């Protein structure tokens, strides 16, 4: 649109330590409640602005086919 969100790194967007937890989690459940999303951040570290995007773009590029759209 007008900046682009482009870029190419070797670290993921993500640690290792960070994502394990919550793709551990999501796999559980897409949704996570207030004291839920709250873990994560707290947990790993982030922030609900971060454990929140990353929950619903997942969603958008889940590994499993069906759901996704195209």
């Amino acid at each position: 649109g007008s900046s682009g969100s482009s870029g190419r790194k070797p670290r993921t967007i993500y640690s290792s330590f960070q994502l394990a937890a919550l793709q551990r989690r999501f796999q559980k459940t897409q949704y996570l409640a207030l004291p839920e999303r709250a873990e994560l951040a707290a947990s790993l570290g982030l922030t609900q602005t971060q454990v929140k995007i990353w929950f619903q773009n997942k969603r958008s590029k889940i590994k499993k086919s069906g759901p996704s759209s195209g």
